[PDB]
């Protein structure tokens, strides 16, 4: 088990790909922390992961509270002894439109959540981290961050701001020991998505437009987070990782 | 004078590289309009242009105001008739240190300024844009988008965000006969990049890690915009380009 | 006259792409030497360009061959007493199908002329760059190197081939003060192209699949040529300019 | 076991990379068939990995060879009765110097080891893959396609273009179902990169000069290749990862 003896913290773990990651890291072996902005949801989570037999609580954390955040690091600290890793999902996107028409008001709710967020969530965890010898963040992005969804502007610019976040971090924690990578998803079918593949002819003009043969599932990303929060990445920092089915990306 | 009759913003424009875009664009034909915060810096900017011959007027707009920016496209309309060239070149960067010491107060400075205030500058723009038949759009970033310079991690990460919205404004804006294109300096020698150059010791540093033969002069940069914001660029648009003697970049 | 009394070799200059930035550079001051395989074409094109009171001479050159490239050199030193700038625009396509039908021997044509052809041409000049104090190397590769045309495999990866040639090149020949940038062209109408744009039907669907306005035209690429073979581009080494009117490339 | 009852080829997997790898995928379930030019090298893995309890076989293939690659994959289909997996390592580099100095022999012979034989090893694989249902290919570029090493241009340009060969590859044959991913290693410890850090004067510089913490060994290569082979990657294509401890790639 490649995650055995390890705690990590999953931000918006409750539906997709955050729960996909957080199965995962329990399987593997993790002790898992899962929260979202909803009790329910947090409450549903854990009841389901617990009764596949996974070391996993939970508790509400809505990610652009500083002391949500806090409580977080707080509770894993307090039920086992500390944390290792660190997967940072949570993303908002209340706008679809031409990027020019997007108001102060939504870039500043995208900007909060999608990047300020993700930085003071990593802040609030590196102390921890140093006290075990290091550890590892993952920061998830977009493959919109480098060919952008249409209408999706403003979104895919916090992506982007992302991809370049996770370079940052990645050197200038590597004093301390912590890694720091990004997984890219492509056309993942979930609920955040679901607008762009809800018709049969919205969903096909996708699969021709990002030239895919499927739609991914919240799984095929749940792998390669695995890997990379483990010890046998040590060599890998600084590196996005797209899971897109063979849409374009970057050289 | 490939920019014969055309009228020109060059925002942040009375020091460094705004203002050796704003005087290139002006020799190369262009009614330019420069800006900055601070009265006494735009009227010695006007005095200097002005006294070399070139058709230049300045008032003051901090781009981060909405009334500024209003009131810097009117300004253009109402002595000239219209905006057909748009240079974003202002930025923040009241920090120096580790990205994860940087508080949220940091963050929404640079984020206000350096991306936000870009598109509501655009946004501003592009309906005179449109009632002449198109227009240009150049944001200016750094090299430090790809490749980040040390101890300025936030400012880098809004670099690398302004990649991603040259690409979203380039796609969204080229029905409307916009183009948007993207400046990414190196090591040019400014008073904003002095920290980084000042001692005979970083300097000689900073050219062996960055294995460059000199530093950047604001001139090494305007000849490209001018070309940039040129009807000889028009199958250009969602590009940028590095200006760095040789610096790491990208393929 | 940005190229006032500078030498230019631009190989595969009798047509298209090449043609477009000879006149060009010509137009720009330079004197220029233009080259192709067929006598009858490098025949019709000095013609033309004399014509038009350009300072123009040609000979025949295939670049493939030692002799071919050491006689253009040879010619233009005689004729203008050295080098300044050297555009390496030849390539050879003879496969239309699915990467993994390409024998050998059509590996073979499309690196040797691709790519070698490229490197042993510029090592032709150097010297002669050497004598004028520096100089200017320009390289066509295409789009096609970022995110690759179909049907056109080897094609492509020749052409990636040639942005790390470009960086390297830009990195070894920098103390020599030669600099060494790219132009990649997105679709541009010429007869190379023709099976991509001809009929109705496909010129649609390319449009559409490249989500661009219109096709480029030869002279959509001359100018950026001309600019980065200036002393105004003298901070620029090491860059590859898209030329693809908003088709996507990188960040 | 991630790689159960699956079959693979790494070619140039008697020392160094291919070693590690080959080691990783049979500890992973795979029966793997290592080779390599010389018999006693072959001889001596097979031995050690035989005797580790690894499911492994051997025999003699330079990759450069048609008759070599059409034995190689033979071999594998006669013991066990299809391929699953190509890991394509094998690698030269007769040059040391400036990349314009560099010979057509030179050239010549990196071109043909470096990339035509993995796309024509590629080749071979690809029909067996087929009866299978599909399968996996990893082809082994460098950091050094995207930051060239200093005195080893040729080299660098070859490792480039396997970074082009493998997005043309996975859009080929997608159709298929094979992927298609690259592994672009940093600065690891091995004979063949030997001339990077030989003394701790040109150890310790090269650390400070990359940016680095350690150089890498081998193994830690060993695990990504691994994952990306499995089927637990079935939504990654076309993908390069950096293993290189944040020294820097592209974004
Ligand atoms: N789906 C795709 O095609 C795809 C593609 C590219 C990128 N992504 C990225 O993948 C990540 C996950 O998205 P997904 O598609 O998997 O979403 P999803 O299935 O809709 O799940 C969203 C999760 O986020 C939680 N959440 C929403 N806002 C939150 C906040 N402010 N703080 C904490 N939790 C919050 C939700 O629970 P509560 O409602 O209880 O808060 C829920 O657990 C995001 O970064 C997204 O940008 C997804
Ligand atoms: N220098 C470098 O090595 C380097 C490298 C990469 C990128 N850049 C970029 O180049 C651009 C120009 O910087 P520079 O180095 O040329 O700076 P500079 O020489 O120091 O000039 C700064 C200019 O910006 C104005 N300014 C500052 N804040 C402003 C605001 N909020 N609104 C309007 N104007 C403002 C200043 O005038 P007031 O004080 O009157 O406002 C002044 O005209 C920036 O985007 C920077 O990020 C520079
Ligand atoms: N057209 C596009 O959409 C596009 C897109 C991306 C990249 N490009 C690139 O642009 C460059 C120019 O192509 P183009 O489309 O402009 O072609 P074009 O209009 O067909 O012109 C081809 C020219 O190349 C010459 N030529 C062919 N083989 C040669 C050789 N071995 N040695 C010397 N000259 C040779 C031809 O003359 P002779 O017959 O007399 O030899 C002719 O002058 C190429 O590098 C191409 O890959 C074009
Ligand atoms: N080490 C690094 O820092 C580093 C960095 C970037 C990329 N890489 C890449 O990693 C890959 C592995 O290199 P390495 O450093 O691990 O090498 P290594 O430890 O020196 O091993 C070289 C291996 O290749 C075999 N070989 C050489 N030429 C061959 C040929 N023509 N056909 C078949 N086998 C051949 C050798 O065995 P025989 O003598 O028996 O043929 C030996 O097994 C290469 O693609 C290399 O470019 C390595």
């Amino acid at each position: 088990k490649p995650l055995e003896n390890k705690v990590a913290l999953v931000t918006a773990s409750t539906d997709g790909i955050g729960l996909a990651i957080a199965r995962r890291l329990a399987q593997d072996g993790a002790h898992v922390v899962v929260s979202s902005r909803k009790q329910e949801n947090v409450d549903r989570t854990v009841a389901t992961l617990q009764g596949e037999g996974l070391s996993v609580t939970g508790t509400v954390c809505h990610v652009g509270k500083a002391e949500d955040r806090e409580r977080l690091v707080a509770m894993a600290v307090n039920l086992h002894g500390g944390v290792d890793i660190l997967v940072s999902n949570a993303a908002v996107n209340p706008f679809f439109g031409n990027i020019i028409d997007a108001t102060e008001e939504v870039w500043d709710k995208i900007l909060h959540v999608n990047v300020k967020a993700t930085v003071l969530m990593t802040k609030a965890v590196v102390p921890e981290m140093e006290k075990r010898g290091g550890g590892s963040v993952l920061i998830v992005s977009s493959v919109g961050a480098y060919h952008p969804f249409p209408n999706l502007g403003p979104y895919n610019v916090s992506k982007t701001a992302l991809l370049g976040l996770t370079k940052n971090l990645a050197v200038e924690l590597a004093p301390r020991n912590i890694r720091v990578n990004c997984l890219a998803p492509g056309l993942i079918k979930t609920n955040f998505s679901q607008v762009l593949w809800m018709d049969k002819a919205r969903k096909e003009y996708m699969k021709e437009s990002l030239r895919i043969r499927r739609l991914g599932n919240p799984e095929d990303c749940a792998g390669i987070v695995s890997f990379l929060c483990s010890e046998d990445a040590s060599y890998i920092t600084g590196e996005t990782v797209v899971v897109g089915g063979g849409t374009a990306s970057r050289l």
